[PDB]
DNA sequence: CTTATATTTATAAG
DNA sequence: CTTATATTTATAAG
């Protein structure tokens, strides 16, 4: 099978991903900024039992880590979302470069039918962050004993220039797939990945291709969803049909 | 004194106006247009008692006199009459705009003539008539508060979209030949309010008493309390005059 | 949790 | 008089 072939490709059987080839990341302040620091809010008992394992496991993981900053935004119970807003307003804007979804598909031609479709799972997780950007990040934690501060040793969820980062790093680390196969259409939304060949079997190795590169290089796609050698595929909410749409 | 010198010119002095060489007017309807009816409102004994002197005075001048109208608009109820026209305006067809905004109409002023005078014309529309074809258009519903019925009026009413540009057109189509006997003065006309302006102080003086004998004899009446004669500075459409400047 | 985004009178007019 | 112009949350999000 797919999943057999690829232990390391698949985020079921490859393990937390990690994009090893990527230096950690800077995140440059604007001029303006100084830290801010706001308080974390109550919440329930249950809430906060729920978000437990999660943060439990990205200790464990090392994505992280105890920390003293300056900086401090709000966890909420929905898992833990942060809300990020505040320093978002404080990092410097970068070009945005991820095409729109509607001109990324314009890049797909009829000669071109056969489909796979792979959404890389944890994405952001994959790149690391730079030391000196961590304590932007920080937040409070209470194990549900007492209260510290936590941060992100990777590019977290919720951060304005995590889509643009990763797509752009992903870019560097398949340009070389896209060199040694010409004939394969990729298209690359952040963590959405298309795959189209002119047959069949051209898509069957180049999935193979792909699946070996993105596990060798640290990232892992989500075997449940994948959408594997088919001329039907669902892709960034369009379903993509008898060379449609 | 100016009063007793030109009693005709003057609204004090002489009467309602009435412009005797401009033709009744006509005011075409949209192809479309049906006669409006609306109703109208009650006012209190206070307002009708207000209203009452002034409706009196149209009457006994022939400005407003009875009919029976498919046409029908209010009179406001909160003492100057007011008529709510829109929805005459709605219906009569649009002309093109031809009063200039005062900028425009200042920009022909040259430093040259620095001697002024302003004259205001007192009821202008008043004195232009409406042809008896139009004026069922502007009919209103009138009931005296001590002793019902419509009234409508024989010159163009107040509160009609077209009445400034048509009174400034015929009031320049009026004064088009004092225009050609004084080249040597300027005249600023804005609907109603009337600039002269002239070389000299002589020039004004002379301009002046030309112009009043022009709008006297021609069935219009300016204000004597509110005139500006021959004067180095005067007030116009908002502006001092002065220096030849503003 | 917070927050960026999408009905109500004051005039003026006729 | 009526008409035309100039404070409030529902939600989606972090």
């Amino acid at each position: 099978t797919w999943l057999s072939d690829f232990p390391q490709a698949w985020a079921e059987t490859g393990g937390m991903g990690l994009a090893v080839r990527q230096a950690p990341l800077i995140i440059p302040l604007k001029a303006t900024s100084t830290p801010v620091s706001i308080k974390q809010y109550p919440m329930s008992q249950e809430a906060r039992l729920g978000i437990k394992p999660h943060i439990q496991r990205l200790l464990d993981q090392g994505i992280l880590v105890p920390c003293q900053s300056p900086w401090n935004t709000p966890l909420l119970p929905v898992r833990p979302v942060q809300d990020l807003r505040e320093v978002n307003k404080r990092v410097e804007d970068i070009h945005p470069t991820v095409p729109n979804p509607y001109n990324l598909l314009s890049g797909l031609p009829p000669s071109h039918q056969w489909y796979t479709v792979l959404d890389l799972k944890d994405a952001f997780f994959c790149l690391r962050l730079h030391p000196t950007s961590q304590p932007l990040f920080a937040f409070e934690w209470r194990d549900p004993g007492i209260s510290g501060q936590l941060t992100w040793t990777r590019l977290p969820q919720g951060f304005k220039n995590s889509p643009t980062l990763f797509d752009e790093a992903l870019h560097r680390d398949l340009a070389d797939f896209r060199i040694q196969h010409p004939d394969l259409i990729l298209l690359q939304y952040v963590d959405d990945l298309l795959l189209a060949a002119t047959s069949e079997l051209d898509c069957q190795q180049g999935t193979r291709a792909l699946l070996q590169t993105l596990g060798n290089l640290g990232y892992r796609a989500s075997a449940k969803k994948a959408q594997i050698c088919q001329k039907q595929v669902k892709y960034l909410g369009y379903l993509l049909k008898e060379g449609q749409r």
